[PDB]
């Protein structure tokens, strides 16, 4: 079993997380809940010239110990095909991958070793156009 150390779902809770949208991209970028899907939504019309111009977390306040070996759970879709970028940890430093979306409901699964204590999950998509949609997010152990 993954037991669940911490988890935030978007299918009833709003969002308060930080975030920031590079002045690039202001006009053409929303960042909030989607309470008729009931989910996290990242809309762009304009991509952005880097992709950490796009950036917010997910994720916050993790009970995360370093060395240790969790999961990053997150269920994403999009409407398109695209990749969001993640890391998991404090702002001095984290656990970072990638997960490939499309547009069905899916759960994707990163496996770290915790590079640090706490933090959050800092997640990037200035690249991307289109809208990403995030259901939740969990952190689990074995
Ligand atoms: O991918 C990198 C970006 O994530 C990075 O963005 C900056 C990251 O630091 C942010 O400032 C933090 C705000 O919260 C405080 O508590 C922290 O001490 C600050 O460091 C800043 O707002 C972001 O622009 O830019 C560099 C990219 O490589």
């Amino acid at each position: 079993v993954d037991k669940v150390d911490y988890e935030i779902d978007y299918s009833t809770a709003g969002y308060s997380f930080w975030n920031e949208v590079n002045e690039e991209v202001k006009e053409t970028t929303t960042i909030g809940k989607n309470d008729t899907e009931g989910c996290l939504e990242i809309k762009t019309s304009v991509a952005a010239s880097q992709n950490h111009f796009i950036q917010y977390h997910t994720a916050d306040n993790l009970p995360i110990e370093i060395g240790k070996e969790y999961k990053l759970k997150m269920m994403v879709r999009g409407s398109a095909e695209g990749k969001l970028n993640f890391g998991v940890g404090p702002w001095s430093g984290r656990a970072e991958g990638s997960f490939s979306f499309n547009t069905e409901w899916k759960e994707y699964e990163f496996s770290f070793k915790a590079v640090a204590d706490g933090g959050h999950v800092m997640t990037q998509s200035g690249l991307f156009v289109g809208t990403i949609q995030i259901k939740y997010v969990k952190i689990t152990h074995s």
